[PDB]
């Protein structure tokens, strides 16, 4: 199984178009060691030639250009994508599709709740249907596992992730399971298991239980402190909107990860406010020492 | 008046995500002198501090980063944009807005027909309304001129451009005037007049007439030959879909521009297939000799 990190930032990526905070005002000022990041998004494959896109970010164009396998040039008008999985119906996880319209049809994998939002509040499916077949919806049942034709060696098993639909959803006040869910990918050939959850509110008994059975833990590292938005003074919300659950602890990520030493633990979906975006920073050190790698654009994780 | 070229490509920009043609397969192969281009889009201003965005492309993020004035950093959470103008409701001219949601409200200028599409087929307005005020629609009457508060020295006078609404429009088969229109910007302080039309099917008597009264002609240079899609073998349509009217002539652009020597003539909205994308190319020479500059990302045109 080949895991490619196309995007590693969050929300407005990094630096954010309209944010002049420490990390952003800093990065632009050349007075801060850090690397720009596009909206979180990873690709998956078993043969390294056929890839399944996980969440289509608004930085889809640049992200594809930066990865050669996304363009095998095995023929004029050809792509390295064979299917896309949607973990929710957020704008920053589905806007990319609009940019893939010139290459339809695409096999989109998403629950019924998400497919509902994508045919109503944000009619990506309706819109694109006017583009050579459009998108072929593939339901992601709330129970069980699925497998895509392009990569028959990858076994997907999505787990429920207590969350709420985007503000444009016809049921934003009526949270149904299937709105936002994590992913458990297993390489049926070797047995390897990747635990992907760029969106985590708080772990429980059922989560941790299945986490230990994973070789690689790709959890979200949005904010260092539950109220990063408060210190930086750029946001109102806290530990709830756009990747929650800080890492500082207690009850934090860095803490819960401690019970997972025999496995690769990486932090993806980093917000522009997170201090772990500063190479030579104190909070960065704590993450490295704890044995947790901070995801970055271009990163290539593999299990085999 | 300060004219900034944020995007100069067309449709899938350049190189196109899924296109392996001569210019694209070439550019990636380092065996072709050319520069990457983002989706067509230009910015305008009279004071160089307040800018009015013309069409919000899907490459809005990268485009803003590449232009310092788009981020005056005069305060945390601040942008250099004060208003956006929409010349139509196409996906590649309005998707950018979704990425500007974290900084609402925005003043969006567009006709009633476009505003209709943006509240139905592609509900950008509905969707964004859930983001601090959202977007404040400013009607662009089919007759007359308008002026935005941020730049009181710029006078906009849009002219009708016989075209059709996008395939997701509830009236895609019922073409109404106001669907797609060009723009005539005048610097009321100096008198200067910029003629912007990244989408031109064919000029007439009323067009040419008003064109001579413009100091700068920023016309579209999508395809060199009416059937670029045919030679390259990547598209079906011809001289009608995504910037039409070749430049080779006769009846072409390079031809009609001849009657406009006393003024700056630039070609923007270039398609990936256009051979004028090859620095050292024969078709490129013909354009330069004819006195027509080929727009590029980062280009800064000024009249004063
Ligand atoms: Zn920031
Ligand atoms: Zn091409």
């Amino acid at each position: 199984m080949y895991i490619q990190v196309l995007g590693s930032a969050a929300g407005g990526g990094f630096p954010q178009w309209n944010c002049n905070c420490v990390n952003c005002k800093g990065y632009r000022d050349g007075t801060l060691k850090a690397t720009a990041r596009t909206q979180s998004s990873i690709a998956l494959s078993d043969d390294g030639v056929h890839w399944i896109l996980c969440n289509a970010s608004p930085d889809i164009r640049a992200q594809l250009q930066a990865f050669a396998p996304m363009q095998p040039a095995r023929a004029l008008r050809d792509t390295g994508i064979n299917a896309i999985v949607l973990l929710d119906s957020q704008i920053d996880h589905t806007t990319g599709l609009l940019s893939l319209r010139e290459g339809c049809p695409h096999q989109v994998w998403c629950t019924d709740m998400v497919h509902q939002d994508l045919t109503t509040g944000f009619p990506l499916f309706n819109m694109l249907s006017h583009w050579n077949g459009g998108l072929q919806w593939n339901r992601i049942e709330l129970e069980g596992s699925f497998v895509i034709d392009a990569c028959p060696n990858l076994k997907f098993t999505p787990f429920p992730l207590r969350s709420a639909a985007p503000p444009y959803s016809p049921h934003r006040f009526d949270p149904h399971p299937g709105d936002n869910l994590g992913l458990m990918v297993e390489d049926t050939r070797t047995g390897g298991k990747l635990f992907y959850a760029p969106g985590l509110g708080q772990v429980d008994e059922k989560l941790l239980a299945m986490m230990h059975g994973a070789d690689c833990l790709l959890v979200d590292g949005t904010l260092w402190e539950d109220d990063e938005m408060q210190r930086r003074g750029v946001g109102t919300r806290t530990g709830r909107e756009m990747g929650h659950l800080a890492q500082n602890g207690p009850g934090g990520m860095l803490e819960v990860l401690d019970g997972f030493p025999r496995q690769r633990k990486v932090l993806i979906h980093i917000n522009n406010t997170n201090p772990i975006l500063d190479e030579n920073s104190p909070e960065r050190a704590e993450v490295l020492r704890r044995g947790v790698e901070v995801a970055f654009d271009g990163m290539s994780i593999e299990l085999l």
